[PDB]
C-alpha cells in the first residue's frame, strides 16, 4: 500500500478521487509500480521502479512530466523514451518544473522547463522528454538535486556541480552569472559532498560534506542560510553551529532549510510564515533550531513540500506540520498545524518512507 494525500486537482496522486485528499488514502496505481522512489514537484509526482523505469503523473504544463507534450495525466504514465535506461534516482524541487534523472551508468538526464539554463544543455530551450546532459559524459555522477531555477549533481570523487539561474548566488561560483551547463563548485574542492539540496524562489543551496559539516549559500532572505541576519552569499560557507552534530540529510522547502541528524533530531530555519518550520510560531528563524515537538523521537526520514513537512520515526510514527490549504497535512482539515502532530490515520501502518510535492504528501512501508 502507498498512502497519498493533499492537492490532487490535476492528478498528482495518480488516479484517486477528490480535488483535495484530506486524509491519507491508498493509491493503488502507484503501489502497483512497487516504487523504489517517489518524489513530487509543482503539482507533479514521479515514480522510480526497481527495474529502473520512470513514471510521472499530474500537471503537464511546460513539458514538466517528461512523457512528451504538455498534457496533464491522472495515472502514473511511463516515460517511454528513456525506458532503455536504468534510472536509479530522480531530482525535482517541491516547487519545481524540471527534473534530473540519474542512470546506473552515472549519467544525468534532464527535462521540463528550460528557463535560466537549468536543464544544463548549453541553452534555454525546453526538452519535453529526458535528454542526457552531454558535458557530464565521462564523469561518474552519483547524486542529483534540483531547485526552483537551478540544478546540481555530485560525482564519485565528491565534487559538486551546479547550473541554472545565477541571481543571488545560489550556484556558488562567487558571482551571479547564469550557467547553462554544469559548472564545478571550486570552493568545495577538497571536501567530499555527500548530500545536496537546492531551494526555490530567490534560493539557497545546502550541502553536507563527509567531515560532519553543513554548508549553505545563495539568497539570504529570512535567515535560511542559517548564519543569523539575512545577508546572502555567492560561495559555499559553513554553518558552524551544525558542525559535529552528525547531520545526515539536508532539504529545502520554500524559503526554509531542514537538517536531520543521525541522532534523529530535526533542525529547521528560514521563513516562518504559515508554520512551515514547526516551532509553534510564525517568527523567522535565522540559525538552525531543533524542532522541539520531535524531541526524543528518532526521526529516520523527512521530506518537504513548499510550505509543509512530513517525517517518520524508527517505530513508524508519521508527523506533519505547516500549511494545510490543500489538505497536505492529512488530518481531515485544511487548518495549518503549528507543531509536529502525529498523523492519526497512519498509526499502525509501519511507514518507513515519506515523500512530498508542492502541496501533496506520500507515505509508505517497505
Amino acid at each position: 500500500t502507498i498512502y497519498g494525500w493533499g492537492h490532487n486537482h490535476r492528478g498528482q496522486l495518480g488516479g484517486i478521487e477528490g480535488a483535495k485528499v484530506k486524509v491519507p488514502t491508498p493509491c493503488e496505481a502507484l503501489a502497483t509500480l512497487r516504487p523504489v522512489q517517489l518524489i513530487g514537484g509543482e503539482q507533479t509526482l514521479f515514480a522510480v521502479t526497481a527495474d529502473g523505469k520512470l513514471y510521472a503523473t499530474g500537471y503537464g504544463a511546460g513539458g514538466r512530466l517528461g512523457i512528451g507534450g504538455t498534457e496533464s495525466v491522472s495515472t502514473p504514465t511511463l516515460l517511454e523514451s528513456i525506458q532503455h535506461v536504468f534510472i536509479k534516482k530522480v531530482a525535482v524541487n517541491s516547487g519545481g518544473k524540471h527534473c534530473l534523472a540519474l542512470s546506473s551508468e552515472g549519467e544525468v538526464y534532464s527535462w521540463g522547463e528550460a528557463e535560466d539554463g537549468k536543464l544544463g544543455h548549453g541553452n534555454r530551450s525546453p526538452c519535453d522528454r529526458p535528454r542526457v546532459i552531454e558535458s557530464l559524459r565521462g564523469i561518474e555522477v552519483v547524486d542529483v538535486a534540483a531547485g526552483g531555477a537551478h540544478s546540481a549533481c555530485v560525482t564519485a570523487a565528491g565534487d559538486l556541480y551546479t547550473w541554472g539561474k545565477g541571481r543571488y548566488g545560489r550556484l556558488g561560483h562567487s558571482d551571479s552569472e547564469d550557467q547553462l551547463k554544469p559548472k564545478l563548485v571550486e570552493a568545495l574542492q577538497g571536501h567530499r559532498v555527500v548530500d545536496i539540496a537546492c531551494g526555490s524562489g530567490d534560493a539557497q543551496t545546502l550541502c553536507l560534506t563527509d567531515d560532519d559539516t553543513v554548508w549553505s549559500w545563495g539568497d539570504g532572505d529570512y535567515g535560511k542560510l542559517g548564519r543569523g541576519g539575512s545577508d546572502g552569499c555567492k560561495v559555499p560557507m559553513k554553518i558552524d553551529s551544525l558542525t559535529g552534530l552528525g547531520v545526515v540529510k539536508v532539504e529545502c522547502g520554500s524559503q526554509f532549510s531542514v537538517a536531520l541528524t543521525k541522532s534523529g533530531a530535526v533542525y529547521t530555519w528560514g521563513k516562518g510564515d504559515y508554520h512551515r518550520l514547526g516551532h509553534g510560531s510564525d517568527d523567522h528563524v535565522r540559525r538552525p533550531r531543533q524542532v522541539q515537538g520531535l524531541q526524543g523521537k528518532k526521526v529516520i526520514a523527512i521530506a518537504t513540500g513548499s510550505l509543509h513537512c512530513v517525517c517518520c520515526t524508527e517505530d513508524g510514527e508519521v508527523y506533519t506540520w505547516g500549511d494545510n490549504d490543500e489538505g497536505q497535512l492529512g488530518d481531515g482539515t485544511t487548518n495549518a498545524i503549528q507543531r509536529p502532530r502525529l498523523v492519526a490515520a497512519l498509526q499502525g501502518k509501519k511507514v518507513n518512507r515519506v515523500a512530498c510535492g508542492s502541496a501533496h504528501t506520500l507515505a509508505w512501508s517497505t
